[PDB]
C-alpha cells in the first residue's frame, strides 16, 4: 500500500504517458447495484445492465474512482457481483472517508489531490456532492428494473476526454437541466 499525504485521500496521478485526461468520480448504491430482499429469495444484489461496459469502457479516458455512500463492509457485501470487472476501478473510497458537516455525509472532491477542473462526479444524491456541485452530473437513483440510462452517459463523458478542454465546470454549467444531460447532448 503506497498512499496519501496531508490529508488527501488519494495518490498522485502518475504522469504523462499515462495518466488520463479526466478523473470520473462515481458511486455504487443505486448506481451500479441495487440490493433488495423479497421472502422468495433472500437478499439478493443486482447489476446494472451495462455496468460492466460502462466501467471498462470509460477507463481509457478516465481514471475512475469507486466513492460509496455506503460503509467498507455494506460496500464489499454489495458489490460482489462486480468482482470480475472490478479491477478497472483505480481507486475506492467509502462513507469512512467522507466529510461530517451539516448532519450530512459529503464526498469533499478537494481532498481527492485532483484538479477540480478535471474531475467529474456522477451521484444520486445531491448532497454528496454539496460542496462541488458545479462538478456534478445527477442521477434519479436506480430502482431495479433494466433500462441503459448508464451507457446513454457514454457519448457525452467520451466526448469530454476526447475534447483538450481545459476546464469541465463551464461545460456542464451550459446545460440549463443537468437531469437531461445524455439528450440535451443531442444538439
Ligand atoms: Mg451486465
Amino acid at each position: 500500500f503506497q498512499e496519501p499525504p496531508f490529508p488527501d485521500l488519494l495518490p498522485p496521478p502518475p504522469p504523462p504517458p499515462y495518466q488520463r485526461p479526466l478523473t470520473l468520480v462515481i458511486t455504487l448504491e443505486d448506481f451500479l447495484v441495487h440490493s433488495e430482499w423479497s421472502q422468495k429469495h433472500g437478499w439478493r444484489t443486482a447489476k446494472r445492465p451495462g455496468a460492466d461496459y460502462f466501467l471498462g469502457y470509460l477507463s481509457q479516458y478516465y481514471e475512475i474512482v469507486l466513492f460509496s455512500s455506503n460503509y467498507m463492509m455494506y460496500s464489499d457485501k454489495i458489490a460482489e457481483k462486480l468482482d470480475p470487472i472490478h479491477a478497472f476501478v483505480s481507486y475506492n473510497l467509502f462513507k469512512e472517508h467522507c466529510v461530517y458537516k451539516d448532519g450530512v455525509h459529503i464526498k469533499d472532491l478537494s481532498k481527492l489531490n485532483r484538479d477540480l477542473s478535471k474531475v467529474i462526479i456522477i451521484d444520486t444524491d445531491p448532497n454528496s456532492y454539496k460542496l462541488q456541485p458545479e462538478n456534478a452530473i445527477p442521477m434519479e437513483p436506480w430502482n431495479g428494473e433494466a433500462d441503459d440510462k448508464l451507457v446513454r452517459l457514454i457519448p457525452f463523458l467520451e466526448y469530454l476526454a476526447t475534447q483538450q478542454t481545459k476546464d469541465v465546470r463551464p461545460i456542464l454549467n451550459s446545460f440549463e437541466d443537468k437531469k437531461n444531460l445524455a439528450e440535451e447532448f443531442d444538439h
